[PDB]
């Protein structure tokens, strides 16, 4: 946290970030790896897997139905917060997360790109029909699709299912008119996710990472700040804000 960082944020032209479970730890949130994390209780094989969820769907719908009821009734913290404050600056430009929740969102961030689907979001697993839920629906009995006749599945990706390609076509556009990105709670493990932030960098732009742990990402990041995103974003955000007040305009 020194001035040459405050000031590659502060004086950025189109900064982006990308952020994982990590920011919503501390909204109460578990994350997927690391401490509590939940591929370290739960197998991913069994309840985030289309095999999974086409071998026993009731299952895969109570986790699912759990995850959506914590979320909804989550509180969105200080990392979310600032990302939006940040944005609000005119700082940030476009947020991109891989979190399935919808935090970033409540805490006012306008631009954001959600690369692995929602939790507000169901869909039928046979017709093109998708739309928003305001609470976590009762299991059983099995979500049905009212259009046809057939069920319905969270609105996320899982491992082994495609992106939509709109979705991972914008966010490489705005990894790629980057020149800073904070890249803030994510195990820098799954791809294409990971790969966003390399583009920023083959670019000659630079990185800030935000993680109690080092990841695959760290070697190459120009800031890598050892700590939560809650203390560190926010710190970072007032910081910012007070330069830009200081700007002769
Ligand atoms: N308070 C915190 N502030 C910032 N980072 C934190 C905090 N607490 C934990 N982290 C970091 O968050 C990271 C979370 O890593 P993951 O649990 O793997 O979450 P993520 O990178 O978003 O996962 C990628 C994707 O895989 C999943 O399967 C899932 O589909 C998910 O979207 C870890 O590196 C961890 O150290
Ligand atoms: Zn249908």
């Amino acid at each position: 946290m020194d001035e040459k960082l405050l000031k590659t944020i502060a004086e950025s032209k189109y900064l982006v970030a990308l952020t994982g479970a990590g920011v919503s730890a501390e909204s109460g949130i578990p994350t997927f790896r690391g401490k509590d994390g939940l591929w370290n209780r739960y197998r991913p094989e069994e309840l985030a897997n289309p095999q999974a969820f086409a071998k026993d769907p009731e299952k895969v719908w109570k986790w699912y139905a759990w995850r959506m009821e914590k979320v909804f009734n989550a509180q969105p913290n200080k990392a979310h917060q600032a990302f939006a404050e940040l944005e609000r600056l005119g700082v940030l430009k476009c947020l991109i997360t891989q979190n399935v929740d919808d935090l970033h969102e409540r805490a006012g961030s306008r631009n954001v790109i959600h690369l692995h689907g929602s939790l507000r979001v169901v869909r039928c697993t046979s017709c093109n029909n998708s739309f928003e839920v305001e609470s976590a629906p009762k299991i059983p009995p099995l979500p049905k699709c009212d259009k046809c006749g057939s069920l319905l599945r969270p609105g996320v990706v899982w491992a082994g299912e495609m992106l939509p390609p709109d979705v991972l076509d914008r966010a490489m556009r705005e990894v790629e008119r980057a020149d800073v990105i904070i890249v803030a709670g994510t195990s820098a493990v799954v791809q294409p996710a990971a790969s966003l932030p390399l583009i920023v960098k083959q670019r000659g732009g630079a990185i800030i990472e935000i993680n109690p742990d080092e990841t695959p990402l760290t070697p190459i990041a120009d800031y890598s700040l050892r700590g939560k995103a809650g203390e560190v974003m926010d710190e970072l955000v007032r910081h910012v804000r007070k330069a830009l007040s200081l700007k002769l305009n």
